[PDB]
């Protein structure tokens, strides 16, 4: 399944870390858990 | 354009808002700004 989400900016401490922050709803809808890798592209 | 990134948990503030926080480096690779919509898929 594919989840659409709106891009928000990173917190200063996260700038540079190659992470994507998403909540438990988008994580359950994707089938991923914290530490997994996901593919992101522009709508 | 599509980027692979690593899932981290969201701030409590952001839970339920269907947002994704990514920094300026991944935004430049995606060719998106803050407020654009992206598609997230499991790798």
């Amino acid at each position: 399944k594919s989840v659409v989400a709106r891009v928000a900016e990173a917190y200063a401490e996260d700038v540079g870390k190659r992470i994507v922050r998403m909540d438990k709803y988008e994580r359950a809808k994707l089938g991923v858990s914290v530490g997994d890798y996901v593919e992101v592209k522009k709508v």
